[PDB]
């Protein structure tokens, strides 16, 4: 249940066949790792790995660089207030969190030579036989953790802090716009219930409702967030790049900022490659159409017109086929993207995060959203278009075997069915499916002087586990606001059924990290970053597609000047509450800025106190016509016309006697 | 045609009922000017007046006052560095200008006893007497400057640096504002001459256009114009603020940022008299809204209707009545606005002038377009609601003198007539009538020792001319870039007549400061302010207006759904260049700022230059056994396993060994 004081774990496993090569690979490896000053030890693991264990030799050597990494960053703006020295008074005042040791290890074990520590990263270097660098959990605290966490009814903030401390800025940051999320999902879930059961199926004010709550939540986590990124104190670390080792240059250009110069990529490569990204996109929207017509037009043939041979659940079953088909189209669509992004270099791990948030975004919102949209925007105005598939099916069934009646309320029972099937879904392959494959890997399953078989036991069944990426519960609570915010007048308790999700999901991710995964090497952001992004165009979005729903599946006609009305009155609704609410909060004066200008202030004020009259008139004035004695010079007359003072206050007065007798 | 070196003057009227206590007054006055080391004279005015003329006496006080300066704008990051000391090597480094020099000396001269100056300000305290407070012009400059802006084609970067350095950072952050504006203004001159010839009467071509170039030149002036601030080492002035002397307090609340604690006006009295403005506009609209429909359906009524007694040009005679009639209440609109402004109190200046812009803006915006729209709007869409008006003109010109065939081409005529009108008369109000006004007062006006007769003179003169505000011309450039993009679909040559105008707009308003007006007191500022705030509500407004009115007079019948179509599809048109005109700037990489950060990390850079292995490894880690051996026990052993790196490499090999084996 306790560690034995291991930083960190390499995991580097060596090849039958490539030996004596990862042999040599190892040594110097070793070697280098001895040069940064960690203290190293060799273990046995399964499948020909030597699991290297790494720590801290000297405290003050750590300390060293936790000053140097302190200075790194208050030099680009991060830090408010220099460190001083290593008189260990430095961490007397700022303590080192875990977050931030294993950090600064991660970076004495990954940055090249240039920067102080050795490069073993694998993919760019001869470092091949590296497998992975991971560091290890603490079972007691994670015990503790999520104990306290399916105790709780809410979630303090001291609870979002010891994630911090424990698990980086980036997971942090997830746990909190998850709560935040949740507790700003609380307000339409009951204005759901109260416009589901008071107001009428497709109602008008729910869409409104909808998109104010939209815009007052995204902007309320703004300020929220750059309060967060104020308190932890890593605002502006998005300024600040960190330089991708997968990046292959041609040259190298001159220092832009720094001293130091930087290497470059020729971007109408990369800009060739941007454009190559469009066809997959395209191949994808039509790939996903054809697949989404294919499935509703036959869902719609066995259902309404094929009522003959097969039963109802036979006709109910082709849907959620799909459902279920798609998780594996959705996996090989993002490796695709995935590949896509690793095809191009992107010189900072930032913009390549970013367009892989992009890319993946795209393909998670056709396919999430396609099927909604093909059933409000096809199916219910005009699906007479797609009429001719039903005779296709109608023609393939009778020979197999040897009028359409199109309802406005078949897209509440799919909204319905998209909400429960995907939370029912996605709670099965989040967490029951892994920790059942754990455990039959366990069952599969069933030296080292027998101090440490229950340790090294634990070390090899954490090797196995996959890396926890956030940006993967960051896109399913995207979707989920999607859901939540253009899709919601269709099925008005949805936000409530997410609601009870949310909840469960804030505990579930929290046992994902726990069990059935191992620890993220701890990263420090400055925000969510292009989830703002992505979630200020589904509000956006969201908008105008509840007031076009709304309109068209309220239902002598659908008049094309009421939707076009209806859409223009919802998106300025939608633009002036923007600007409202972005008022309001520019109006709050949120505590944590007007702290960092106050200290801010406070230092530069003690750098400021770190650094009679007439007489002087009178004297450089005295100079002045001494100058004038020396040697143009009517000025010189006139400012010695009345030198003193006094001499003007008379001659003032007696200038107003003067104004006075004419 | 040189001035005596006078840094400022101060008026200070002497009534003649007000006697002595204007004369107790006046010595207290100089008994402060002495006090804050200013060299001070008095001379005779005309109308019972002392103008007294203020120097720095000691160089060595007014380089001491310019380094507090320098370290109170470095206190709050406006500027890059700190001024070290006044050992003469702060002015060697970066010199005064005259507009800081003499900003500091108004400051000197204006800023309460707390901040190190006398507080002479009139309004608020003893001070009645005090009239006004100027610098002078500088005559041979003055003409050297107009002669080299008239022989100019197009004006260099140079002459807005000079107009800086002599006259301050809102002066010159008009006169680059006008450049650019009118440098931009080039481009739909151009194309609205290759749409009024080549393309048809109301062109939608020519609306997307607009909307295209009324975002990239507003983008482009806010990435000029944060270069510009970055440039004249004035951008984060908007941070920093100032507070008013005529700002009345009840009490007195702690420090927010700073050390020192501030006063305080309770803010619900603000937001009464906020919600009293109200009326005002609403009071405002209905009566500008009468008179243009009584003047507009007169108009209609003697053209159209009543061909009869009276001419043509007794037809045309009203509407051109109007147009003169419009800067006599706008005038009384712009001065019941100001008054209500000084109504409430704003403490920081910033707000103050922000809330008369949004006032000012308001009025003009009603005066300047609800002819244009009442013609656009109602006139042709809808033109039968009036007609009463043509019944109600007929009964009453029967009874004095003892079928409305509606054109789209009306609106064409108003506008070229609104363009022309407009500024011919404004140039006959802006320069033409106060230059023959002063001409008049010269012929109506036709001691000292004979040296300064003709100084004096002009100074006397200098005293009537009302002082310079920046903000008409800012308010006139921005009407007409508003008539640019929400009514030049109407007239497409209209921009190119724009054109024209703004050139010799460029000189006329460098006329109007250099004989016409007194020199304004220079501050600085960082933008133009609320006026990039009302140029984007201009343009966004522009769009839907522009394609509302090239849909309704483009003219089986007119339908809603095309109006709302064309409507949408410019807005969302205008978002989505909006969007892309914004990525390209942000991609554009401006020098100003680059060299900044750039600078700013050289000097943190400097200041970080003011700032074997595994020996130190099996050191530790023999202090660690020594630890151990003083007294847990499996880390402890487990660590002492393999203590050197070498024991560790050669474990390594016989494990590679031990797997081959098995
Ligand atoms: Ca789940
Ligand atoms: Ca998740
Ligand atoms: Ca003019
Ligand atoms: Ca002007």
């Amino acid at each position: 249940e306790s560690n034995f004081g291991v930083d960190f774990v390499i995991h580097y496993k060596v090849p039958a066949a490539e030996r004596d090569e990862a042999e040599a690979g190892f040594v110097q490896l070793i070697r280098a790792l001895t040069t940064v000053g960690l203290a190293t030890e060799v273990r046995h693991g399964e499948n020909e790995s030597l699991l290297v264990f790494v720590k801290v030799a000297s405290p003050d050597l750590f300390a060293k660089q936790v000053y140097r990494a302190r200075l790194g960053d208050w030099l680009h703006g991060v830090r408010v207030s220099a460190p001083h020295n290593d008189i260990a008074q430095a961490l007397q005042d700022e303590p080192v969190v875990e977050a931030e040791r294993l950090r600064l290890i991660y970076l004495m074990i990954t940055k090249p030579h240039n920067e102080g520590g050795a490069g073993v990263t694998p993919t760019n270097a001869k470092w091949k036989h590296v497998e992975s660098i991971f560091p290890l959990h603490s079972h007691s605290f994670n015990k503790e953790w999520i104990k306290k966490w399916s105790s709780k009814y809410t979630l303090e903030q001291t609870d979002i802090d010891n994630i911090r401390d424990k698990f980086g800025e980036s997971v942090a940051f997830y746990f909190a716009f998850l709560r935040s999320y949740f507790r700003f999902l609380v307000i339409p879930s009951a204005f759901g219930f109260g416009a589901w059961l008071l107001l009428g199926q497709f109602s008008y004010l729910y869409a409104l409702l909808c998109g104010l709550w939209s815009v007052v939540f995204f902007e309320y986590w703004k300020k929220q967030e750059v309060d967060l990124a104020v308190q932890w104190g890593v605002r502006g670390v998005s300024s600040i790049q960190q330089s991708r080792p997968e990046f292959e240059w041609e040259h190298e250009a001159e220092d832009p900022i720094t001293g130091e110069p930087v290497k470059v990529y020729p971007p109408m490569k990369r800009v060739k490659t941007q454009l190559l990204q469009i066809p997959f996109a395209l191949a994808c929207v039509v790939a996903l159409g054809a697949l989404i017509v294919t499935c509703n037009s036959l869902e719609v043939f066995i259902n309404e017109v094929y009522s003959g041979p097969g039963k109802q659940y036979l006709g109910f079953l082709p849907t959620i086929f799909l459902v279920i088909g798609t998780p594996t189209i959705s996996g090989v669509l993002m490796g695709a993207a995935e590949k896509l992004n690793a095809m191009e270099n992107y010189a900072t791990v930032d913009a390549h995060d970013a367009a892989l948030i992009q890319k993946q975004f795209v393909l998670n919102f056709m396919t999430s959203y396609m099927a909604l949209f093909f059933t409000a925007f096809v199916y219910i105005p005009f699906g007479h278009i797609l009429h001719p598939f039903l005779n296709f099916w109608r023609a393939t069934a009778q020979t197999l075997t040897f009028e359409f009646q199109i309802n406005p309320a078949r897209i509440s029972n799919q909204m319905f069915y998209f909400t429960v099937t995907a939370q029912i879904v996605n709670f099965a392959t989040e967490v029951v499916v892994p920790y059942i494959k754990q455990q039959a890997f366990q069952k599969a399953k069933q030296e080292d002087h027998e101090e440490e078989a229950e340790f090294l036991q634990r070390v090899r069944e954490e090797c196995t586990l996959e890396e926890y990426d956030v940006s993967g519960d960051y896109r399913e609570m995207v979707m989920q606001f999607g859901y939540v915010a253009m899709f919601s007048v269709a099925w008005p308790l949805a936000a409530c059924c997410f609601l009870v999700n949310n909840w469960v999901e804030l505990r579930s991710d929290a046992l994902k990290i726990a069990i059935s995964s191992r620890r993220p090497i701890p990263w420090r952001t400055d925000s969510i970053g292009p989830w703002l992004t992505a979630l200020s165009f589904l509000s956006w979005l969201g908008s105008i597609t509840s007031s076009a729903i709304v309109y068209l599946c309220s239902n002598s006609p659908l008049k094309a000047w009421g939707l076009l009305l209806s859409i223009l009155f919802a998106e300025h609704f939608y633009l002036v509450v923007q600007l409202a609410v972005r008022f309001v909060l520019s109006k709050l004066d949120s505590p944590g800025l007007q702290k960092e200008r106050k200290e801010r202030f406070q230092t530069k004020k003690r750098l400021l106190q770190e650094n009679e009259h007439s007489e002087k008139i009178t004297r450089e004035a005295l100079e002045e016509e001494a100058r004038q004695a020396s040697i143009g010079t009517p000025e010189e007359m006139f400012w010695q016309r009345q030198r003193g003072m006094q001499e003007t206050i008379e001659i003032g007065r007696r200038m107003i006697e003067q104004q006075l007798a004419a």
